């Protein structure tokens, strides 16, 4: 009386394998590779609705210069102080950049104008930066082409001896951040396969069996890359550099663990003495729903990542959801199918370890007789991670997370040798009216604003019409609208503008301008103050909010999904709750590893990205035990806990180790942010696999007893039987 | 009839030593 689903997989396994092979071939041929597709679908990482972004966009609209919000700078570094020859060479580049209207919308030339020549030029006079607006916003595929084209123009010229141009910008750095993830994506795949291959050899103690596991992983990875690229090519949705790397890495790890679950259970069934036919059905029956629930749990976590204010997360959750569905579909279909066929040809999948687990016998026993003592020890482990919370902090500049080989980094380092970070990102305040301000009466107020703005602390030079370098008609052209209805103030900060102090300066600058405009026709003017400092701040407000929303929403969905499968309200609550404790300890370890040991603080995006993966993957490991506990709970709850630990011993440990190593394998990436995400997720898996899975969860179930599975009524122990002969 | 507190200290002595060592390391480094 075999069920239709497992029987159909075994009986028609051969055509099923061909079907998946056919699907993979079409995806990788019709649609280009995921790396090529990802570049075309590069989603903008800068929110358009950001007040700083809107103000900068409005500046061009008011001044009839541009409409974008991205403006990189080119540092024409020279060995000697730049003369007329270099300036003429610089002037020729200005015409060439303005000629390329496809990528350049406006050029904010300051060195060419003697009024603001000193501001753009270096203190030593050997270098100068020019702010050139590039089509597209930060992260957009058009912007990436725009950055290359502007940099191409800088390269495509006969530079004077000793003079070299260096294009620098956050958008340029973001564009280069895409390449580093894409270039290392193949390298990460190569390292990931090597680590997985060694672990399979160690765990299974066989060579033929190791190739069997690798074969299923290759099918999943190839299919996962194709469909995500397939949808991307037809503009179904965009792709994030982080999403592309995460989709590949998560797909590899998810498929491998699913393979271990099937083979581990199958070998466990084989060790019981069952025949090959029965063991296959036993494997499928006891693991399909667990694997199915794991896929839904991962899919739910990925889906929740779409409900974010930040476009980077909003455009990342859906690609993650699509990629994981293929792996779950492939594992549930190809997994049983491949095992059915390969087990026929030779004794390959049959076990070779032939080793019982006295360690899990002793560990499980301790958790039963003295659950409280074990539970207290489990609690102590969680408390350790919380010690690093007060010292936790994050930085925002991405140049820290990119290697020096990046061309933007080379320009970034070159600029600082003669300029300052304040000159790199001088924030802009625009005072817009509907009335012409090209009159002495308005000039007195505008100068009064300039005096007021400079009075604000933390401001170096308020570069404007009345203050060309913070201290005439060209300034009107530079710092006022063509109709004269507005005026802009290039605000140069003191020290590091990209700091919380710079944001506080904005409020002071706004009020000081508000006081100056008060009592004048400017009292009805519109003030538009924005810059790079506010742009980073806008991300954090979105990041902080989206961190709470997605984490909270994911827990609710996981609670529902686990409750549906486990059919127990109390049991489902324990599974979700224990994972939350693990992340508290998991997060602390990541902070200690980078901030205090390595000395490189975690990126602000690291925490939101790691939370979803840790919650989803961590919950799956507990479900494996809990589902096993429900099967074995009939012969006493205390005994059932012992057998469940023995039944799922090194099986989950091997699966946990593989997943931890796959995330750890991300460290080979040149981009540190990719590595930091892998380490943060990887470290969490080790704690959950060892502490939460083996100690915290079994101890709680012992204490609760019948209450653990409520409302599904269970007995603490069955009816005592008589002693057999 | 051994009391729980001394029995727990004796039975699980090994983890306790590790915990205090770990705490000191965090304080000294962080």
């Amino acid at each position: 009386p075999r069920p239709r689903l497992p029987w159909f997989l075994r009986t028609f396994a051969v055509p099923i394998i061909l079907a998946w092979v056919a699907v993979v071939a079409i995806l990788n041929t019709v649609v280009p590779t995921l790396d090529e597709v990802g570049e075309m679908r590069a989603v903008s990482m800068a929110p358009n609705d950001a007040p700083s972004t809107l103000a900068i966009k409005r500046v061009g609209q008011v001044f009839e210069e541009y409409d974008t919000s991205s403006s990189v700078m080119i540092v024409l570094e020279g060995e000697e102080p730049l003369g007329i020859e270099a300036h003429a060479f610089y002037d020729k580049m200005v015409a060439d950049l303005r000629a390329d209207t496809e990528h350049v919308q406006h050029v904010q030339d300051f060195w060419g104008d003697t009024l603001t020549a000193s501001g753009a030029q270096s203190v030593d006079g050997k270098a100068a930066y020019v702010q050139v607006y590039i089509a597209g916003d930060q992260g957009e595929s058009l912007a990436n082409e725009s950055v290359e084209a502007v940099r191409k123009i800088a390269t495509e010229r006969e530079t004077p001896s000793g003079v070299k141009a260096y294009v620098t910008g956050a958008a340029a750095t973001s564009a280069d951040q895409r390449a580093e993830g894409d270039a290392s994506m193949k390298l990460i795949e190569g390292v990931t396969f090597a680590v997985i291959t060694v672990m399979l050899l160690a765990v299974y103690r066989s060579v033929i069996t190791t190739l069997i596991v690798l074969a299923m992983v290759v099918l999943g990875l190839s299919g996962a890359r194709g469909i995500v690229a397939f949808l991307g090519f037809y503009n179904v949705f965009g792709l994030t550099t982080f999403a592309t790397n995460m989709v590949v890495t998560l797909a590899i790890a998810a498929a491998t663990d699913y393979a271990i679950f099937l083979i581990g259970r199958y070998q466990e069934a084989r060790r019981a003495g069952e025949d090959r036919e029965s063991a296959y059905y036993t494997m499928f029956h006891g693991t399909a729903h667990v694997v199915l629930a794991s896929g839904l749990t991962i899919a739910g976590a990925t889906l929740c990542l779409h409900f974010t204010r930040l476009p980077y997360f909003q455009t990342m959750g859906v690609p993650l959801a699509i990629g994981m569905l293929i792996v779950v579909a492939a594992a549930l279909t190809a997994g049983p199918a491949v095992i059915s066929v390969v087990s026929r040809f030779g004794k390959t999948l049959e076990p070779k370890r032939f080793s019982r687990s006295p360690g899990w016998h002793r560990v499980g026993t301790a958790t039963v007789r003295w659950p409280g003592a074990i539970l207290v020890c489990a609690v102590v482990a969680a408390l350790i991670g919380l010690l690093a919370l007060p010292g936790y902090y994050t930085t925002y500049d991405d140049r820290r997370y990119l290697p020096d080989d990046v061309p933007a980094n080379v320009g970034y380092d070159a600029a600082f040798r003669h300029f300052s970070q304040a000159k790199m990102n001088p924030d802009l305040m625009m005072v817009e009216t509907d009335r012409d301000l090209r009159n002495p009466a308005d000039f007195l107020v505008i100068d009064k604003i300039a005096k007021a703005l400079k009075n604000v602390h933390g401001i170096a030079q308020v570069q404007t019409i009345t203050r060309p370098d913070g201290d005439f008609q060209r300034g009107m052209k530079l710092f006022m609208s063509p109709d004269g209805h507005a005026v802009r103030f290039t605000i140069i900060h003191q020290g590091d503008p990209l700091t919380e102090e710079g944001t506080a300066r904005m409020d002071e600058l706004k009020v000081a301008a508000a006081d100056a405009i008060k009592g004048t026709p400017f009292e009805g003017a519109r003030i538009y103050l924005g810059g790079s400092a506010a742009t980073y701040n806008d991300m954090q407000i979105g990041a902080d909010y989206d961190l709470i929303i997605v984490a909270a929403s994911a827990l609710i969905l996981i609670f529902i999904i686990m409750m549906v499968l486990t059919r127990a309200v109390v049991a489902a609550a324990v599974i979700v709750g224990t994972v939350v404790l693990s992340l508290a300890s998991a997060f602390g370890l990541s902070v200690l590893l980078w901030q205090h040991i390595v000395g490189i603080p975690l990126h602000w995006m690291v925490l939101p990205m790691s939370v979803i993966v840790l919650l989803a993957v961590g919950a799956d490991y507990n479900l494996l035990l809990v589902s096993r506990m429900k099967e074995e709970i009939h012969a006493g709850i205390r005994t059932g806990i012992i057998r469940a630990m023995v039944g799922t011993g090194a099986v989950v440990t091997a699966a946990g180790l593989v997943f931890a190593f796959t995330m750890a394998s991300m460290a080979v990436s040149s981009l540190i942010t990719i590595g930091q995400v892998g380490t943060t997720i990887g470290l969490g898996l080790l704690f959950d696999t060892l502490v939460v899975r083996s100690l915290m969860t079994p101890s709680i179930a012992t204490l609760l007893g019948r209450w653990f599975w409520w409302p599904q009524r269970v007995r603490e122990r069955p009816v005592p039987s008589k002693w057999p002969t």
